[PDB]
């Protein structure tokens, strides 16, 4: 038993992982087969940022000019393109250590799990979610660009994220591995305000079934509500508003718990209008919101990979 | 920016995990060179369990009793021993993938990442604190047993704890990897009481820190205050005593935010006497205790 925020086995990115040096930039990029992906910004100075022509830089810029370096073995461009806001290096040499893959594009109130990168060594992993506003709350420093994050299906690696910027708030914007960015972003450095913040209300719900079976039971009730009176409250509150095909998704854990979902809701209804009462849910005060149904489904089955 | 609980990468420690039969049970194995390093209840059918003689169990055991595999490649057992809790598999093949790597044995509140392993393959990873009673609170089901904590400097695995058990209460115990358990516990399915559990006094004032460098700064006050006053009110509060040590290891996030260690105790100080007043602290609602000064000084730093 227990319930922890855990990351995907980061090995088979690990060895995907290089050093881009565009003459003033170094950032990360992803080596699969013969292709190096990395965000184009590389190629920007520091003044460029304010207001790039992207097409204009990059028709200055020549093979040579892109370091590429795996390990202390540098790997020789032969090419260069451009797929949206992504830079794609064409290489002399196939990733050996190239794993079976998939682009993927996730969805809000999806997770997944970030290998946090500067130079082209990892540093650390960690799981996040796609906020209802497309920003991720994650750690990042300068030079971790090119970071991507990623799920694991047994022995695929779905890439969904690479990592591109911070905003002026603090909370990190990037792409999927086609260079199309998550929400409203733009890969220059001007003001740009993130949408209004929603709480992930299916993921809330996913981590209540989580916590009854490991053992918390005290918010339980009583009472009954349907999916319209819920979301007349939830909108109160800035949550995401819970459809069918949210209740749909959570419907094994109701079944291995004995309580129906709208149960559930009822639950989390006297907590949002009552709060906690100074009580604590799986060791935390606050509601959680970055576990997906099957997140929990996962972690209390045992999937390995 | 940004401060995230964040494992280290796993895979220098993915090359090493192997499963591990006798008999009825599998669990997980650690393969190093040419040895594999597992709990000793693998010998136990679930009967024995409530009082295992380990060693008239390990003596009715002969080599080809045990099942080794890494990936579907069979290791062949030429060799078994065992040392405290942890029993070793002499085997017919060195592990290829094997890191350079130390055995360590940690104390209470250092942290280190967990990667939780089932049948040998691995699920997930997640950072974990030794606490002061020596539990953990990890993420652990049946078939984790053997699953292996570690941190990762530069290029060395240091290798400090394997998974044995879950106590009634939900809480975890294991050995380091000479088999020795971190606190009073045994391998046997009984009642065992850990000690009185203690928040990490030094961990949370890192954390603070870290906040502090991320922008969260309501919590600053005017007040100062003594390491002997401070002790007076952790003690009331089943904190950790803070100790000069633990002053010195918070000297370098002092010199970046500007702010005496003193002056963050004051602040804590003040927390634990007014309660947060349902404010958060990036991001939690809780004083969380679970990042060590060099967890902090590592994340707001890059180290690679
Ligand atoms: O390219 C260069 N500098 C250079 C400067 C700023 C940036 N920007 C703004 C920007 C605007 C549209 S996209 C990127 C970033 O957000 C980079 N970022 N991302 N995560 C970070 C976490 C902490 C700090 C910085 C972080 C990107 C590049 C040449 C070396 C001079
Ligand atoms: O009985 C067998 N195996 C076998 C069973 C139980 C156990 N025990 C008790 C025990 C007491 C001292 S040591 C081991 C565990 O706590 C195992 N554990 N650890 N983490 C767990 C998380 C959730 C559930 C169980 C977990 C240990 C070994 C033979 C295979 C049939």
């Amino acid at each position: 038993s227990g319930f922890r925020k855990m990351a995907f086995p980061s090995g088979k990115v690990e060895g995907c992982m290089v050093q881009v040096t565009c003459g003033t930039t170094t950032l990360n990029g992803l080596w699969l087969d013969d292709v190096v992906y990395c965000p184009r910004h590389v190629i920007c100075t520091s003044e460029d940022m304010l207001n790039p022509n992207y097409e204009d830089l990059l028709i200055r810029k020549s093979n040579h000019n892109f370091l590429v370096q795996a390990g202390n073995v540098q790997l020789r461009v032969i090419g260069h393109s451009m797929q949206n806001c992504v830079l794609k290096l064409k290489v002399d040499t196939a990733n050996p250590k190239t794993p079976k893959y998939k682009f993927v594009r996730i969805q809000p109130g999806q997770t997944f799990s970030v290998l946090a990168c500067y130079n082209g060594s990892p540093s650390g992993v960690y799981q996040c979610a796609m906020r209802p506003n497309f920003t991720i709350k994650g750690s990042f420093l300068n030079g971790s660009c090119g970071s991507v994050g990623f799920n694991i299906d047994y022995d695929c690696v779905s890439f969904c994220y690479m990592h591109h910027m911070e905003l002026p708030t603090g909370v990190h914007a990037g792409t999927d591995l086609e260079g199309n960015f998550y929400g409203p972003f733009v890969d220059r450095q001007t003001a740009q305000a993130a949408g209004t913040d929603t709480t992930i209300t299916v993921n809330v719900l996913a981590w209540l079934y989580a916590a009854v079976i490991n053992g918390d039971r005290w918010f339980l009730n009583r009472f009954t509500t349907t999916l319209n009176d819920f979301n007349l409250v939830a909108m109160k509150y800035n949550y995401e508003p819970l459809t069918q095909d949210h209740v749909d998704i959570l419907g094994p854990l109701s079944a291995q718990t004995g309580i129906a979902v709208l149960d559930m809701c009822a639950s989390l209804k006297e907590l949002l209008q009552n709060g906690m009462n100074g009580r604590t849910i799986l060791g935390s005060a606050l509601l959680e919101d970055e576990f997906t149904p099957f997140d929990v489904v996962r972690q209390c089955s045992g999937v390995t990979f």
